[PDB]
């Protein structure tokens, strides 16, 4: 997927999920 909190990307949203939920960036 695509993430403006920080340049990342994923095979799907439920990492988007998981990457945002993990406070990895937050924004
Ligand atoms: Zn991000």
């Amino acid at each position: 997927y695509k993430c403006f909190q920080c340049p990342f990307t994923c095979n799907e949203k439920s990492h988007l999920f998981n990457h945002m939920k993990y406070g990895l960036c937050k924004n």
